């Protein structure tokens, strides 16, 4: 009679022996090898009707021992003294907001994620019974083996449906302009998924200065006055001062909800990495190995040449776009004034939806060259694929940017290929991510009853792919803006009134779209905190350079355009000094989050002082 | 009847009450507030000739009083299974060369560091008995006010001239080649000296291929053939090579000493941070309180502003010597040849006795800037001045390389110039830092008795100033090496051969000059290892302008030095982000020290579920 946090699927043709051992390995305590979780069929009596739904399970637990769990998993909550501790059952009445008749201390997120920990943390100690080619170890997780052998279909936790319409009540900003509310998004949705949309609401209040000098910038014609030197070096600044002040408001956020000072897990191999059983060296268990040497040959003689095939590919077809644009600057030559002009932004469209092809190709083909490269973490896999899409990502996108600001030099067709580019790769996003899609779902959608009817809906939602497109599409985002600021800043506006559109979509796609995600904690971004920052250092160069090329500054130097070349140089040293001088000067954490982790050194130190003395 | 280590002079004029309390305070035992060391008058009776002697005191304990001081030090020692773990007096059997019957397991620098140690934290729960201008106050250390206000006259451990003899017998390599004994300086001086003798053991070990090219490169005239462009590229790359091969090596080092694993232990406020009496913020207990931006202020509109004025007068001075230079030019050029070449070193001469000057001035003026602002730790304190050092010794030792090779562009005076300020430098300070103090120190030497002749000759014994000047002349080593190794790169074995007898001098320096030093610990060199790859990274900007400046490579662009400059622009950024991309892929530690570090995380990781499960 508990309450359904997360429903698991078995498969079809699972048979009773195994059912009744993970079952048993299920409702067993902790000290006998277990997990002590309350455990439940979906229907506790069944009929014709429901027998092709036997498989679905419900996981709950008491309210000791999820927070038990929560000691278990390590959460990081309130303390009464506005810090912020781990949760211990010891210490218990010291937290802030805990009282003895408080079901709503411990969020359903933070339980899910504690039996989602407590699921991942349960290994046997030679096959699965019931199933011969299930090849088990001691110290194999359950999970693991259930889910790649194909037993174990899905694992989901449950939506709140009235905790997720009163989130969708306050994240429709269907009216006017409202701050998103990022901390009941966390509530629901885990740390990570409020990341995003913490990014996403900070890249949002951190275009709105470029958004609004680009307005009147724009439609009166003031880029004749400054011609875009103070808006892009401002942008570039800011930007370095956008990743300190992401880092300042991850620090904000995070300390405020404890993953600042959470401890880095240590990681389980990914679910994928096969070699052979032996001894791992590390942690002086059984695990698979496979040998370091065959995956970097794996790695530095076919992963390197096939991105690099793809490359030459890509820059293959950037070549033949330009031939298309030539003859089609020579069509326009040819048949007149009036409809040529239109059809001069036909061919990057084109080359905008083969570049929102090739991306999604690319896609398709890293994930198959990255899962075979047998990864041992998922962080290194995830870190590797995040390279190879990236650097795909930048050369498909600021290839046509580049050959045009350095190879035919024309600012005049650069601000009109940039500002069809941007506009019409803007759109083709806004159209194949979810546009399309949601009318997809809604086609879809067209087409105790309140759990049976849940589990058949969320049986068949979407899962969520991570924050790894959202974080792509915001990094082609910062490069459409920070890369081509000097020919059309009014385009970031069109970034705003995309992502004004985006923090609506998105907040749909977790609303009607998808499934419950399992809750993630995360402290940063990870790798993207670095990926903007060479982006904003990339974008100094470009900036410096975008300086370089106009005949404003070349008309301070008219005939010596050899010291023009020293002083530019100098000066793009100068802005990499200064990036790099603001970079270490800048402390990443406040003052006084700095000193709450002293005190909180302090306080551990203080422990180590009297664990010494006893 | 113990054995001495620490000997501590207190003054002449401290009254009895003074001397009584601080005896009750020294001999009481540690759980009544005292310290439980064993304590002793130097002479246990007197007759007229030792009355003004009657203020040393000898400080031991026994075993099990230093096993345990050990225990509240923190020692890492190794335990049986070849791992380096932190030392308890409950898992006392576990380590590695312990027996019952050991007297050489704790060396006499750790016992003198676990003293020096238990007689810093020492502190005091309203003013010094006897002593009225003495301020005290609860919580604050009893060895710092004593030495402030002039009671204890100084606190200096003891030479072990059985120890130290069959230090220098393997120390002075009179003979031949040899590899210096860096574990045993460690076991007698603690692990700072032999961080720096480490260092110079690397640098030494590094400019050696320089030295090894550029011996036939000097004496055989193969500067025409490559022109210095393969060896100062190679040297730059082993220069990010030693930088990482110091890191390795300090890790090999520290890891088979134990302080790659020790703690970051909570600094004290250093020895002259005086403010008004407050509690402290981050520790919560009371402490003299300055405000920041006073400090600030102080700083950023004193010192700058000072460092500023005397960054001018060494560039009026670098000016007037340059106008010295012309006149000795043109003095050259009236008179005649064969002794109008001597009379054109000697100015470059006298400039290198000027900075050797105004270096020295500078110290006196920065050590007392920096004793001006109240910087609260020693560590900012010493980054400070080391951060004002390090940019004047800069200015003073390459602005006139940088005006040789960027406003005259003459490579035959830049060798000319180059060859006569490094040899100069070298010879200058190899006089001033040893080798006349050496013969004054021979002058003073020929100017229980074998421990009063001991700490008599102790009392007037040098004292170490740290490992500043000593990286400083490093600095200018690597300074000399790397700035100028195109136009003479033989000078890099006329600072081996420095290095070759300032490893004997300084071995000398610690055998026959100074007092014993504390024991300190350090992981690392500290913010050297930043300074080392900031001169090894604005070596890489040197290096590829002095690429970019020859004939040789000029000839290839004879009439277009616009893509010159674009091509070594490139090549210049393509260098950095090479020395960068190098600097993040290459890991600081070892794959095995790096088990080992997790292994002993593993362990920990361990024994938190052994103390979660029960």
């Amino acid at each position: 009679s508990f309450t359904p946090l997360v429903v698991i699927e078995l498969a079809q043709d699972v048979k009773e022996e195994t059912k009744e051992w993970l079952k048993n390995r299920i409702i067993a305590k902790k000290k006998d090898g277990g997990a002590q979780l309350l455990f439940r069929p979906l229907l506790n009596k069944y009929e014709q009707e429901t027998l092709e739904n036997q498989n679905l399970y419900l996981v709950g637990a008491s309210k000791i021992r999820m927070l038990l769990g929560a000691e278990a998993v390590g959460l990081v909550k309130e303390c009464n003294d506005n810090t912020m501790r781990a949760f211990t059952y010891r210490t218990r009445q010291n937290f802030k907001g805990f009282d003895d008749n408080n079901d709503d201390f411990l969020t359903m997120a933070e339980c899910q994620f504690i039996i989602k920990h407590e699921l991942e943390n349960l290994r046997a100690k030679k096959m699965i019974p019931g199933y011969p080619q299930a090849k088990l170890y001691p110290g194999k997780s359950l999970l693991r083996r259930l889910l790649t052998s194909g037993i174990v279909i899905q694992v989901f936790p449950l939506h709140d449906s009235e905790a997720l319409k009163k989130l969708e009540d306050t994240w429709y900003t269907r009216f006017a302009l409202k701050y998103q509310p990022i901390d009941s998004i966390r509530g629901y949705f885990g740390e990570t998924i409020a990341l995003y949309f913490g990014f996403l609401e900070y890249f949002t209040f951190a275009l709105i200065p470029m958004a609004v000098i680009g307005l009147p910038y724009y439609l009166f014609v003031w880029e004749d006055y400054d011609k875009y030197v103070i808006f892009a070096s401002f942008n570039l600044i800011w930007s370095t001062v956008i990743l300190e002040l992401w880092k300042r408001g991850c620090a904000n956020m995070t300390y405020r909800w404890g993953t600042l000072l959470m401890k880095r897990k240590f990681e389980e191999p990914r679910p994928g990495f096969h070699g052979v059983l032996g001894i791992n060296s590390i942690t002086g268990k059984e695990e698979p190995l496979y040998p370091s040497y065959k995956r970097q040959l794996r790695i530095y003689l076919v992963s390197l040449p096939f991105v690099c095939l793809c490359l030459y590919f890509s820059l293959y077809v950037m070549m033949i776009y330009f031939d298309m644009e030539v003859w089609a600057l020579g069509l326009h030559e040819n048949s007149g004034s009036e409809w040529t002009s239109v059809l001069l932004y036909v061919p990057s469209i084109i080359y905008a939806i083969v570049i929102e092809i090739m991306n999604r190709l690319y896609r398709y083909a890293a994930e198959f060259l990255t899962s075979w490269e047998n990864h041992r973490l998922e962080s290194a896999y995830q870190n590797h694929l995040i390279l190879k899409v990236l650097v795909f990502n930048f050369l498909n996108c600021f290839a046509s940017l580049f050959y045009i600001a350095f190879v035919l030099k024309d600012m005049k067709l650069l601000r009109q290929s940039l500002a069809t580019l941007l506009i019409t790769s803007q759109i083709l996003n806004q159209i194949m991510e979810s546009f399309l899609p949601y009318w997809l779902q809604r086609k879809h959608g067209v087409r105790d009853a309140t759990l049976y009817e849940q589990v058949i809906l969320e049986k068949e939602m979407g899962t969520y792919l991570g924050t790894f497109d959202d974080y792509l599409e915001l990094f082609l985002q910062f490069g459409y803006v920070s890369l081509f600021s000097c020919v059309y800043p009014l385009a970031a506006a069109f970034a705003v009134l995309n992502n004004f559109t985006e923090v609506n979509s998105d907040a749909l796609k977790m609303c009607r779209v998808f499934k419950r995600p399992f809750s993630e904690p995360s402290a940063n971004i990870g790798v993207w905190q670095l990926a903007f920052e060479t982006m904003s250092v990339i974008s100094v160069v470009t900036n410096c350079a975008l300086i370089g090329m106009s005949p404003q500054v070349n008309a301070v130097f008219p005939e010596s355009k050899a010291d023009l070349i020293l002083i530019v140089v100098a000066v793009e040293h100068a802005l990499l000094a200064l990036k790099f001088i603001l970079a270490f000067a800048i402390p990443d954490k406040p003052r006084h989050i700095q000193m709450k982790l002293a005190r909180l050194e302090f306080e551990s130190l203080e422990a180590l002082k009297q664990q010494q003395m006893k």
